[PDB]
């Protein structure tokens, strides 16, 4: 029943790969019975407002860790699951995570989040930047 559109998923990925346009993050939701990317903007504020604790969907945001010394990019797969995740949707999250896993062969970090503060931009970038630190975080700075 659940299927992932390689064409759509790939299309959005290509756009995210380009660091020239005003696009950094992209959504990932399924309509009817097929997964397909969503909103694509530079303003993450939209993602925070759209991803509320009352549904279940996927996401894809890329962050660049550099400062006139080492300009580099990094992939980040965020899976949002608002508490209003029904039993059918709950199991779907794990299954869907597998579908996307195969779709994205070259990734950096992918994890699930159930908190707005945890899904916040500062939190995502922190995980990507550290990728194995001594948990020396407090204000996600």
């Amino acid at each position: 029943a659940t299927k992932i559109d390689k064409e759509a998923c790939r299309a959005a990925y290509n756009l995210v790969r380009d660091d020239g346009s005003a696009v950094i993050w992209v959504t990932f939701k399924y309509d009817g019975s097929t997964i397909v990317p969503g909103e694509q903007g530079a303003e993450y504020q939209h993602f925070i407002q759209q991803c509320t604790d009352d549904v279940r969907l996927f996401a894809f945001v890329r962050f660049t860790t550099g400062d006139a010394m080492s300009k580099r990019s990094k992939f980040a797969l965020i899976t949002w699951i608002g508490e209003n995740v029904s039993g059918l949707q709950r199991a779907k999250t794990g299954t869907d995570k597998t579908l996307v896993k195969e779709v994205v062969q070259n990734f950096a970090k992918e994890f699930v989040i159930s908190d707005r503060k945890e899904l916040e931009e500062n939190f995502i970038k922190s995980e990507l930047k550290k990728a194995g630190g001594a948990n020396y975080d407090a204000q996600t700075e």
